[PDB]
């Protein structure tokens, strides 16, 4: 496969966000990789609602945490999601409205767990939402460069893998642009379960 890979150079990616003062990185990693795919296939690119996800999401916990396979089950079994325009977000959970169907997805898969490799793969496919261990005040201050730890591998935020490079990911996060390399961090590729574990529980969204 490439050797490298960037779809913000390929137009596939959203302008970065900033999901605020509310523990939804499962909705914002969750949507971005659906917007990917859908401007992948359509050529459309969209911006898709969190705040939807949040409201009307029972599985997940709005702003107290949730998880990749539900958020993506939802998307699937609700038709559909919302744009970041009709439903725009708030970084506090309410009432789920109404919303139109804008954006559709047939499924979700997995990727093998620890196996960069095919993480790889996949990634050269489209982006994917990957958890990693994102306590660690070494990561949570980082500004530049390829990131090389400290950090676990306890799984506790959510951001997605839009590219790679022979050494490192490049990762999207969801706080903005005055984190990291605007808003993006490059993490140097380890093998085994990856750099704060980033390899341990990737998936990315289906549309035929
Ligand atoms: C795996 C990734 C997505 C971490 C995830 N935590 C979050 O969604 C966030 O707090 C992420 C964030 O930056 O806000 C998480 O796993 N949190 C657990 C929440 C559990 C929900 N509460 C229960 N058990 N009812």
């Amino acid at each position: 496969l490439p050797e490298q890979i960037d779809w913000r150079k390929k137009g596939a990616v959203t302008p970065v966000k900033n999901q605020g003062k509310c523990g939804s990185c499962w909705a914002f990693s969750t949507v971005s990789t659906v917007e990917s795919i859908n401007q992948i296939r359509t050529g459309n690119l969209i911006s898709l609602s969190e705040q939807q996800l949040v409201d009307c999401n029972k599985k997940n916990h709005g702003c107290k945490g949730g998880a990749f396979v539900y958020a993506y089950q939802y998307i699937i079994d609700n038709g559909g999601i919302d744009t970041e325009a009709n439903y725009p977000y708030k970084a506090v959970q309410g009432p789920c409205r109404a919303a139109k169907k804008v954006v559709r997805i047939d499924g979700y898969k997995g990727v093998p767990h620890c196996n960069e490799n095919a993480l790889k793969k996949a990634v050269a496919s489209q982006p994917s939402v990957v958890a990693i261990d994102a306590s660690s005040k070494q990561f949570q201050h980082y500004k530049s460069g390829i990131f090389s730890g400290p950090c676990g591998t306890k799984l506790n935020h959510g951001v997605v893998i839009v590219g790679y490079w022979k050494d490192y990911w490049i990762v999207r996060n969801s706080w903005g642009r005055y984190w990291g390399e605007q808003g993006y961090i490059r993490m140097k590729r380890v093998g085994g379960c990856g750099l704060c574990g980033i390899a341990r529980l990737p998936y990315y969204p289906t549309k035929a």
